[PDB]
């Protein structure tokens, strides 16, 4: 394709209903000059940000995706066949449990950049043993036992491990692994202060932005339409890096730490202009959150909208409380449906995953331990299993899940 | 530490106690040459050696060591945690969920050769986090709070990857990792179409390869020779006069020979590895009871008190029948027979996949916090009391240590 | 697409000429059933494909293709822009410095499986960037001065590293990578018993076939390229093929092995059997030698007139008359770069350090510069200028 | 070991010379509170730090190091072959063509961190193999042909690729497969070149120390500065800097310095103490400039190690050219090398080599470029006209031929 061709393109891809809304400081020829003259194909990244964008817009069976955190391809398997419509990838997860230095950290970014994307190709590389399972079974899409394998995925990218160029290269490494969408934050989880009234630092409104103007542009120089969450640590972070830009004056205290940094006025107006100001640069807006307030839920919601009615909002917890010492059961019940008539069409439980995984060998292991251990193993495991087989769980076949029967037919053709 | 030096301490090591009964076919000189001036320490690899020797000899809480596989680090620190003493490594668990080709995998030995000693890294390397966070914390060995989180782990290596020298390679990578124990199996599965077996004398120079590896790092690393002849009704061929008993004549088109499957054929394989391996296994599909006294009754008339291994996937409904009383003494009766270490190799993966199909089926359809609220956060709760300390998330993955690190260089 | 619609794209191109001679013992059926409802792109792939396959065809510049064997991108780097057309990835090399076990081996199949894919993967990375940097500085193709750093990649698979699951497995590494060729070898190096060790026609014929299937599947028509290492290996695994025979003595070894007669004529035997399975078929050597290469050539052709011939090293120009256009030596990218060390080093250790520095490497770069060498300018060779246009667009 | 033990046996330590002139902020209760009650041994750490701190103490050959960057395990089996006391691992060749997002990169630390020190680990595993080949031949320290092939190895760490905590994990690593120096700059590579506040990068020097130490290997730390030409810097919360800064803010919020000899010199004094080399990082080979940095740092620490690069993106009297690392050596840089050899020397060559090839008559420039320099090189010790043996198929045949009894 000559280059005049793919600036014009361009130009008018971005006035598709895709892009309303949306702000880009560059021109269409500043994103075809980064691009070389071969562009390989990235035909995951291409179904899932596709996939993604028609559920967050009346597709999702519920009106709402609901996420749980998932660190390895088999969990998002299970979930996929458990009716799940989009996996969440947790950098805390991945910190913990799998990450490429083979180490288990706290969530500080201490991780080397390349460790989610590698989650996510593991991820995708187990959707694609599925789907050829299934197909080389002849079910075909629109059977009544058809499972879409390829649910998009939401990957965290922390704060793209230092700078604009940093960021530009973690964005290119999800999109070639198949990640559908890709969140960054504006605190600076590096120089967190140490003692005194310390914590969650931010760094200035413009800064954070360069960042999601450096991740859409690598998007649009591959060509997919990945989507940007844009999050913000701005509701409980007291702490700036720099007064810089004249758009945090109005937080600024004026008090310095000694590190250099400067004391903001923390709490939800704070984390409503880090909102407004990420707005025209991401598809969904997050606010970071560490209680289930529905209240403070409506009001950042309702401040967003005005300005941006329509904006998609996501919506978290670890969850690192007891939501029943906070809430009555009823509120829990209907917390998820209540968030949705308010716009936070993404919600997730960040650490699901590695509560599921963790708390269930340690079940499991602190009865065997003791004795009787095939009992425990029976009782515990596999009896639900069985149980389980009615809701569509397939791995009490446990040869044919991970592919013995794909594997099976390319023997049985290859000596054909 | 001079090679004469050298030489003497191996000859004077190998008349302790840890080798009786043990064949070496080759010499200290030997073992010396290949070592080089420099040989780097294996910390870790040293300790799980010695501590699972113990724990086989005497010091194990219930008289034999129960495992499950673990695929992640995460899995085994909550094993530590609950009391397990040592922590199985199942290849089949890699293949599916946990290798370094990041690919969905039937076991058939299809993953590249160094993932299962990146899997024991990851293990160990979260046992040292656990370790770092509770002697911060000011608690030590002798303490009653302590735990002691080094378990020994078991790992799996299929039949190495090749031939002898991948084998060789693939201990060393196992022992720098630190490893405890390591299984090598006399199958070729790069053929299973049913089960191939190598003739007797490749599998035993497999043995060898692995513990001449060990002995040239120089840790007392604990040998399982597994034997898949119980299942296995093809042999690659009939060059080892060993087999000829089992060995028709008959000859399969792809060249193979065809065996006579069975326990006579597994206590063939067993008599002959015993002499090489800490420990003999005899893989099976169906844990069952008279089989498994047969198979000791068989290598304790020649070999009395050879240390066994027996495992289980386990099968499909395999319970769905022994009374239940016979599936709660299960282990117990097993480990009269002598089988002192006994393992679940896929209870990991069942386990996690399980759970998150059971969560996200509730989750999937609406309701979701109360879903997660009653499965997950409120068991556990409840486990609190039983040593489960996950329900305080940043502690456990070392956040205050970390920051103890940054308070002490800031100040 | 549609699973039937896929059907008929398959046996339709199967009828175009890429393909004539080549036998395939399955059905185009059967390489659907396997491919999933998605299949994912791997354009790096198809490219290097189409375009090793039309420089050997007549669009090389000399008539025959010589390559030079290369264990880091930046080596290929170099030899795109001094004018190779093809680079050759040695697993030799990656063996003894470029493999992802990060030790130094013998060439005994001893390194993980996925590491000649990973140096693949590097090399079309190292391309890609010199690409942007050429593109983003309006340099487009067709300019007097644009560079086509995509040149195609010849890879070693070795014998696949086991059964035939595993060569597939490996076959699919290879294309994801984007190499645009694969050769594997009827030998069993880890074997290797204290010569050479073949296995049955039968067992190396099932992995020229589970590489073609991977490559049907992805639907990639990457060049499989069959080596035969009979030329020397007078020990062969079993006597299970009724092909091989005449080769077998009937004497057997300690390890169960049988001696076979080696030679040309062993080696015809294999490169005959092949034939059909590969698009190119090449009978491993050492010295070169004419003559042998006029047999083993008029032998081929005498069945399969036009087969294309690779040689592993007026001498080039009589080979490609005889076939030979796929021409390399495949240690060169090692000792070039381990010897240059040596020389420089071993002067820099005695004193003089600068001067040798100068004498060695600085004064011959800038001559070189006249010859299209631009590494001179380091900052920009490895992207600086590109990074900055980056930073300027998202700074403003 | 008791934490008893521990912390005493420490503090003995910090008394010896090895540790004379230099400051350590924490106790020696701090460090063993942050072992652990297993500590696993790091035997090439141990080895090469020693070898190191020997080297640079008089047991040279010249009386100074003279290196070479290398980016495979190859190139550094070469450098011990041919006489190099110290192998140099250069961060922005590991950008270019060694690094583990396998991409080629400008060096503004884009690559992912534990790069390098995967890097450490395929040398010291290359030179283990070269070890284990002579070893195995009988071949042993003292015999004539005895090759030491342990060089230390000098690594780096960039600026630690984030905060304290990025360069503590990264240290871990560069000792942990076996490093014997790491160096740390106080530029942002990540923001021409932007300075770091000097308490900043003070307390990445301390992170890279206070790992060592709990690891109990005595790593030498080089502090290198880059304020010769930084004209940047990101803040001035550090009165320490507050001479240097101008009052003119950038529209990135960063401030205007005066760069110059001058900021080097404060940054240089400032590291001393807790470094065990400084090097003051150059672009122009000027021995007067050189000359002024040296007797400056050595006023107030008198026989401070100090090192010295060259990239050398220059272009170098040649009686100066020859004489050049000799006067360095007298002004007090013992530790001089030229970062991008390794890179230059690779990339030349095989233009050079294709070049001619590509062209015609292939065989013959391959032999005239090649083969025939190798036979002639092979009489000053070079070994890799058997290629067979140098990867260690030799060894492998021993193992083979004792496993197959
Ligand atoms: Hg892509
Ligand atoms: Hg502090
Ligand atoms: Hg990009
Ligand atoms: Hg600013
Ligand atoms: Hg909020
Ligand atoms: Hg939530
Ligand atoms: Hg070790
Ligand atoms: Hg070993
Ligand atoms: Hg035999
Ligand atoms: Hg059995
Ligand atoms: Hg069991
Ligand atoms: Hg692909
Ligand atoms: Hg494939
Ligand atoms: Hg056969
Ligand atoms: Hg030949
Ligand atoms: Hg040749
Ligand atoms: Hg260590
Ligand atoms: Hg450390
Ligand atoms: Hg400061
Ligand atoms: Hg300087
Ligand atoms: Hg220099
Ligand atoms: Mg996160
Ligand atoms: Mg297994
Ligand atoms: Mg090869
Ligand atoms: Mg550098």
């Amino acid at each position: 394709k000559t280059r005049t061709q793919q600036i014009e393109e361009l130009q008018k891809e971005w006035t598709q209903p895709r892009w309303e809304g949306i702000t880009r400081p560059y021109s269409a020829e500043d994103v075809v000059k980064l691009r070389g003259s071969v562009n390989p194909e990235c035909t995951l990244a291409q179904l899932g940000a596709a996939k993604m964008w028609r559920l967050l817009h009346g597709e999702s069976k519920k009106g709402y995706i609901n996420s749980l955190g998932a660190l390895t391809g088999g969990q998002a398997l299970q979930q996929a066949k458990a009716g799940i419509e989009a996996v969440y990838l947790s950098g805390w997860q991945v910190a913990a449990d799998a990450n490429l230095a083979a180490s288990m950290y706290p969530d500080q970014s201490l991780y080397p950049a390349n460790s989610v994307p590698a989650v996510v190709e593991r991820i995708n590389n187990t959707f694609r043993r599925a789907d050829q399972i299934q197909w080389s079974a002849g079910i075909e899409p629109g059977d009544p036992r058809y499972v879409d394998y390829f649910l998009p995925i939401v990957a965290d990218a922390e704060a793209g491990f230092g700078g604009v160029l940093n960021a530009f290269e973690l964005m290119k490494a999800m999109i070639e692994a198949g990640a559908a969408a890709v969140h960054f934050e504006d605190q600076l989880a590096s120089v967190k202060k140490c003692g005194h009234m310390g914590g969650k630092v931010l760094v200035p409104t413009q800064e954070a932005i360069q960042k999601l103007v450096a991740a859409r542009l690598c998007a649009d120089v591959t060509g997919v339409p990945t989507l940007l969450v844009a999050r913000t640590d701005a509701d409980a972070a007291d702490l700036i890096t720099s007064d810089c830009d004249p758009y945090d004056s109005e937080f600024i205290t004026g008090e310095r730490t000694s590190e250099g940094f400067f004391r903001t006025h923390a709490g939800i107006e704070q984390a409503i202009s880090r909102g407004l100001a990420y707005a025209p640069y991401a598809d969904l807006v997050w606010c970071e959150t560490s209680t289930p307030d529905l209240e403070l839920a409506r009001r950042f919601a309702q401040a967003i909208h005005a300005k941006y009615p329509g904006k998609l909002l996501a919506y978290n917890c670890s969850p690192s409380f007891n939501w029943q010492k906070n809430l009555d059961d009823k509120t829990i019940a209907s917390f998820q449906q209540q968030l949705s008539d308010m716009g936070y069409k993404f919600q997730f439980i960040t650490l699901a995953g590695i509560h599921s995984m963790w708390f269930n060998m340690f079940d499991l292991a602190n009865a065997y331990a003791q004795g009787e251990g095939m009992k425990h193993y029976v009782e515990k495991v596999q009896q639900p299993e069985f149980a389980a087989a009615k809701d569509g769980y397939t791995f009490v076949s446990h040869q044919q899940e991970v592919g013995t029967g794909y594997f099976d037919k390319v023997t049985t053709i290859i000596q054909g």
